[PDB]
């Protein structure tokens, strides 16, 4: 996918945002605290979470679109691997990835 712009940017910030202001995020704002998560770096072997996207952000660190949304499909991937499919962790990935399709729709 094409290089990322200025302008391109400003509405990753603006996506990044809105995921991190949403009801069912709060599970990845920060990186896991393995007391909160049994195993869970022995489990998870690419960690993500939206605070190290933030800083990936903020230091031009994705070149392409793709790169940006690998690292938040990483954020959900985990969780799903992780937790089984009827824990509440689950259903807020379930949750926060429909509205991250919806606002990467409007971001194109
Ligand atoms: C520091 N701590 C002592 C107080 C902060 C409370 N707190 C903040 C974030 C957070 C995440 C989990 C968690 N996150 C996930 S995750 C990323 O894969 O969705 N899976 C899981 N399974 C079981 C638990 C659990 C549990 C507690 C959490």
């Amino acid at each position: 996918l094409t290089p990322l712009t200025e302008k391109d940017y400003e509405g990753l910030k603006r996506v990044l945002r809105s995921l991190q202001a949403h009801k069912m995020a709060w599970p990845f704002l920060e990186p896991v605290d393995p007391n909160d998560a049994p195993d869970y770096y022995g489990v998870i072997k690419e960690p993500m979470d939206l605070a190290t996207m933030e800083e990936r952000v903020q230091r031009r660190y994705y070149e392409k679109l793709t790169e940006f949304v690998a690292d938040m499909t990483k954020i959900f991937d985990n969780c799903r691997y992780y937790n089984p499919s009827d824990s509440p962790f689950y259903q807020c990935a379930e949750v926060l990835e429909s509205f991250f399709v919806q606002k990467l729709k409007g971001f194109k």
